[PDB]
C-alpha cells in the first residue's frame, strides 16, 4: 500500500544509500522493469542491470547528498529538493536536482525521473 | 525557443500573477489544450475556460505565494519548490508544493501537475 509515509520513507532510504554507496541499497528499491531518466530529456536507462550499471558509474566519486526540504509525497508519486556534492581536482561541485518517483502497487519505484540543468550545477573555477 | 532562461521567466510570471491575482497573466501562460493537475492524481481540467475557473476559485482568498528554491529548468521541463499561505477564520494555513511545467514548441505551458499531500499543509489549530 503506498502511503506518504513510505513513499517518504523510500526517498530517504535511497538519499541515504547514495552516501553510503550501497549499491545493492539503492537497486533494491526498484521494479525490475523500472526506467531511470537522468537527467530529464536524455534516453531512461531500463531494468535493474542498466540501473546498476547508472548508479556505479554515478558512484565514481564519493557523493554527498541531503534533503533540503520536505519531501511531497502523493498518489503514488513522490517529488524531492536535494543537493549532491563532490570534489574533483581541488574543485567543489554541487548539483541542485528535484527528483520525481512514481511508485507501483509493491510500493516499489516504476520510474525515475532526476530535473535539473546547467543553471543547477553550481561549481567554482 | 524553449530555454532554461525563458522557462525560468515563466516560472517567476505564474508566482507573480497568483500574488497579485492576475487571472489573465495565468492563463495567458497556458497553450489553450494544455492541462492542470491539482493536485496530482485528480481528475485534470483540460482547456482556457476550465483553467480560468480553477484558478478563479483558488484566488477566492488572497494568496501569498513565493519560490523557496532555485528553478529547475531542462529539456522543455521546470519544476520548483514554493509555498501558497493564506488565512481563513483567523487561522494562517501554508501548502508547500512541487509544481512541474511541460513547455511546448512556442514556450507555453502544456500541462502542469502540482504535487503535495496532507504532510504538505501545515496550518495551526
Amino acid at each position: 500500500m503506498n502511503t506518504p509515509e513510505h513513499m517518504t520513507a523510500v526517498v530517504q532510504r535511497y538519499v541515504a544509500a547514495l552516501n553510503a554507496g550501497d549499491l545493492d541499497g539503492i537497486v533494491a528499491l526498484f521494479a525490475d522493469d523500472a526506467t531511470v531518466e537522468d537527467p530529464v530529456g536524455s534516453e531512461p536507462r531500463s531494468g535493474t542491470a542498466a540501473i546498476r550499471e547508472f548508479y556505479a558509474n554515478s558512484l565514481k566519486l564519493p557523493l554527498a547528498v541531503e534533503l533540503t526540504q520536505e519531501v511531497r509525497a502523493v498518489a503514488n508519486e513522490a517529488a524531492f529538493a536535494f543537493i549532491v556534492s563532490f570534489e574533483y581536482q581541488g574543485r567543489k561541485t554541487v548539483v541542485a536536482p528535484i527528483d520525481h518517483f512514481r511508485f507501483n502497487g509493491a510500493g516499489k519505484v516504476v520510474s525515475m525521473r532526476a530535473l535539473f540543468g546547467e543553471k543547477n550545477i553550481h561549481a567554482g573555477a
